[PDB]
């Protein structure tokens, strides 16, 4: 079996089906003690549940499943009737966080979407049914941070107030997209200093909230 499998297993071992907060806590248990992952992690994602709490987004996009960690971190908090979308590329970790998301008791509230975000950000209008985003969470490749933020813009996804929220803006880094965020009359950014999920290494989080062309 592999990595995404072994956490699924611990989680669905260790935690109580139906209790978001148990299943984070297996999986960063699972990655401090076991094996290390690229989950958002319990440094960075309390930074998140603070960001989430604050605007209370009726809906979400998030780039970047993994194992279904930040989804389960963010859709918890998420008030009855809201939405979080997540598009997924590698088929393996979409089917992980489809039954992440079970085993947590918030497959209701979340829709993972198995394809690359350039292909699937042009389908939500007519596809999906979505108007405009109230949250982006940024945590796929790092390459992809900046042509996607232009794609969402092009296609009339971002509203006045849409809040970016971009994982690893340090470690690994994306440093193009940090460049133009923090360039752009269009975007007002805040940078979250934190640490990489699981190690003693600096890297934190840019939010960067979206103000019309
Ligand atoms: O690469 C990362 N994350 C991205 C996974 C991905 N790779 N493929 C996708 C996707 C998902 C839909 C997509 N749609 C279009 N492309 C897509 C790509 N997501 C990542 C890496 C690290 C990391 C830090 C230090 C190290 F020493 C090694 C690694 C930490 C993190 O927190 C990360 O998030
Ligand atoms: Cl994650
Ligand atoms: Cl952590
Ligand atoms: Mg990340």
């Amino acid at each position: 079996d592999t990595k995404e499998q072994r956490i699924l297993r611990y989680v669905q071992q260790n935690a109580k089906p139906g209790d978001p907060q148990s299943v984070l806590e297996a999986i960063d248990t699972y990655c401090t003690q076991k094996e290390w992952a690229m989950n958002v992690g319990d440094a960075k994602g309390q930074i998140m549940d603070a960001v989430i709490r604050e605007y209370s987004p009726s809906l979400v996009l998030e780039l970047g499943a993994y194992c279904g960690y930040s989804a389960v971190r963010m859709a918890r908090l998420l008030q009855p009737g809201a939405r979080l979308l997540t598009m997924e590329i590698n088929p393996d970790c979409a089917a992980i966080t489809q039954q992440m998301l079970n085993f947590a008791g918030l497959q209701d509230k979340v829709t993972i979407l198995n394809g690359a975000s350039q292909d699937l950000i042009p389908q939500l209008k007519k596809k999906y049914d979505v108007d405009t985003l109230d949250m982006v969470f940024l945590d796929h490749w790092k390459d992809r941070y900046l042509p996607d933020t232009l794609l969402l813009e092009k296609c009339g996804l971002l509203r006045k107030g849409t809040v970016l929220l971009a994982d690893n803006v340090i470690v690994p880094g994306t440093p193009d997209f940090l460049a133009y965020v923090r360039g752009s009359s269009s975007f007002e950014c805040t940078h979250y200093s934190s640490y990489l999920e699981y190690m003693k290494v600096v890297d934190g989080l840019e939010k960067a909230i979206y103000q019309g062309p």
